[PDB]
């Protein structure tokens, strides 16, 4: 009588079915972050595990977030508006005054320009999904809808009329109207698709760093009892130094028991709605330096160095940050190292590395008339706001720039021009910003023992180049003198012209590498790094360690996602359970019909 | 005698330059949330006091 066996099969069958209707169900979801930078617009495709629980709705497991594809670098959002202003306002718009009111006639023409770009991003996104997902995964991803987060960093923020915000209204209309033939349910809203500031970018990069490295989590790393008797809990978070194209961000946890001066403030991630209340309280020093971006620092450096009598003689600017044998036209225009060995300087106003700073330093537009010191800071850098744009960016009494390959002079000038200028640029007081004005002020008044991660392609190139030539050891841990001695050797290299093109030839027959558009001025980045490390060493509190990272390894050893602001943007929406459930699932793609 | 203060309601729908900021009385915990929102321009100059 194996009747008992077949009774239990029936009992277990019913239990299996009961468990299935009472337990949580997992489903895969795709998430898209469109990185709309200054000179490019690129799609970023993510996957996440959603959990659907009886009477609780649907949520994302934040630890499941993973990048499955980075797309093609298309034209920057700036290009859409520049071309629209070239056709309808006249190619003369960058110099001549334009009545913005008249441009409302060309709204569907602006819509068409943005449509071209959005179709290309949509095409590229669909391509990445189709190539990375199996048929089962595609069924889950197509049914759930695909939230889209388009965020413009730099480039677009520089227009100062109605165009910018109107463009955003148009991009969202295009995102919410995808072609039905592919079946991917792309959608957005004004909370997910919007421009972000340099300061907000830093906070997102801080969140990304801390999530990927698993330092950020609901469970506190350490708790402490305050003066009143209430338990105060925190995570052991790492700080971040992110050097981008248009700005550099420095975001790190506020030192425990530190009281900042009244004029500056710790940015509280819970108060700013970047982290939910269920996460340990996070108070950070947040700083975004507009003159410390790869592009903006290059422009300002030339403007200031080449207006200094020690460096400028008879129309020749002797640049200590450029290699011996290198020469270029005297301007902050975009440099192309030609196979010939020579340098081509793009003289277009649109391609000038000083353009963001020179538009910021004008009589016609901002803070210049407001605070006397603001106009005083522009004139100091030989950019008088009363002059037209071309004249403001022009390096006067200067014809050529010759490299002298003197690292110590390069460090001294980076210190004097970019890191500790006599008159800092106005302090930014937005919610995302602590309100600091210089690097010294940060490390003099608000230094911390939290570890620091150095990020940005240019920063990592500076270190890796020295390691590649065996000037820096692979175990390099951030010692200043070690870096300075390594860079002093590399930076004294000669530009040699060979049949295969120009080369950076190292002293004492150490070797060579090809000279190119990306590496010709990298000694300025090595000098910036030396200067940052010195200011960090001079702090009362020292970071427990300093590391240079491009990626953070995951549980399997493979990076789950890349460093930057993208992960942080997903998290600040996704971690707010109720609001995310309402927007992504209740409203969803069905909100578009 | 020691300083002069100027405090007045911020004009509705006005764009403050990114170097200055309006003071919200509710955010500063000076007025409860049940009172209408109060955004103000707030200055105190020691050099304008009578002494
Ligand atoms: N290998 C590199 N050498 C020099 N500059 C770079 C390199 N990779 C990226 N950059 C620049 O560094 C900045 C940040 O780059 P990324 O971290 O790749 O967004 C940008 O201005 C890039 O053009």
């Amino acid at each position: 009588a194996d009747t008992e066996k077949r009774i239990n099969v029936g009992k277990k069958h019913l239990q299996t079915l009961r468990n299935l209707e009472t337990r949580c169900h997992d489903s895969l979801q795709a998430l898209v972050v469109i990185d709309a930078g200054s000179s490019s617009t690129r799609t970023n495709v993510f996957l996440a595990k959603t959990r659907s629980c009886p009477n609780k709705g649907r949520s994302i497991d934040p630890d499941s977030i993973q990048l499955i594809g980075a797309g093609k670098r298309f034209a920057g959002l700036r290009v859409v508006l520049e071309e629209w202003l070239d056709t309808y306002a006249g190619k003369d718009w960058e110099s001549r005054p334009v009545d913005a009111r008249l441009l409302f006639q060309y709204v569907p023409q602006m819509h068409e320009g943005a449509k071209k770009l959005m179709q290309l991003l949509e095409e590229d996104t669909v391509a990445i999904l189709d190539s990375q997902l199996n048929e089962k995964q595609k069924v889950q991803v197509k049914a759930l809808g695909i939230p889209v987060m388009l965020c413009s960093t730099a480039g677009v923020r520089d227009f100062h009329e109605w165009y910018r915000d109107a463009l955003f209204v148009l991009l969202r209309h295009l995102i919410n109207n995808p072609s039905p033939a592919h079946g991917y349910k792309f959608f957005t809203n004004p909370f997910w698709t919007r421009p972000i500031t340099g300061a907000e970018e830093g906070l997102f990069a801080f969140i990304t760093l801390n999530h990927l490295s698993r330092r950020l989590g609901e469970d506190p790393a350490r708790c402490m009892i305050d003066e009143y008797g209430v338990k105060q809990c925190r995570n052991d978070l790492a700080g971040v130094v992110e050097v981008g194209g248009a700005s550099a961000q420095i975001v790190f946890p506020l030192q425990e028991g530190t009281v900042l001066p009244s004029s500056v403030r710790a940015v509280n991630l819970q108060r700013e709605r970047l982290l939910p209340e269920r996460y340990p309280s996070a108070d950070v020093v947040s700083v975004s330096f507009m003159q410390l971006g790869m592009a903006s620092s290059a422009g300002l450096f030339l403007k200031e160095l080449c207006s200094n009598d020690e460096f400028l003689q008879g129309g020749i600017c002797s640049n200590p940050c450029l290699f011996k044998g290198f020469q270029q036209s005297c301007s902050a225009g975009e440099v192309e190292v030609r196979p010939d060995g020579s340098a081509s300087v793009n003289e277009d106003v649109r391609k000038n590395r000083l353009k963001p700073l020179a538009t910021y330093c004008s009589v016609n537009n901002p803070e210049i008339s407001f605070k006397v010191t603001n106009e005083m800071q522009c004139r100091e850098n030989s950019i008088d706001p009363t002059k037209p744009l071309a004249e403001r960016m022009k390096i006067e009494n200067c014809s050529i720039i010759k490299g002298t390959g003197n690292f110590d002079k390069c460090v001294s000038q980076v210190e004097s021009i970019l890191v500790a200028p006599k008159l800092p640029l106005p302090a930014n007081i937005e919610a995302a910003s602590s309100g600091f004005e210089s690097v010294d002020q940060v490390f003099r008044f608000a230094s911390s023992t939290a570890p620091m991660i150095v990020t940005g392609g240019g920063m990592l190139a500076a270190i890796n180049t020295l390691k590649d030539h065996r000037l820096l050891r692979s175990d390099f841990s951030g010692d200043v003198e070690e870096l300075a001695e390594a860079a002093r050797e590399f930076c004294s290299s000669e530009v040699i012209i060979r049949t295969d093109g120009p080369v950076i030839q190292l002293p004492n027959a150490r070797g060579e590498q090809k000279l190119n558009s990306l590496n010709f001025d990298l000694c300025k980045t090595m000098a910036l790094t030396v200067s940052l490390l010195r200011h960090m060493a001079a702090g009362e509190n020292q970071p427990s360690f300093i590391k240079w990272e491009k990626s953070i390894a995951g549980p399997d050893g493979k990076p789950l996602a890349d460093l930057g602001w993208q992960v942080g943007v997903i998290l600040h929406h996704v971690l707010f359970t109720e609001e995310w459930g309402r927007n992504a699932y209740e409203a969803g793609y069905s909100h578009n019909l």
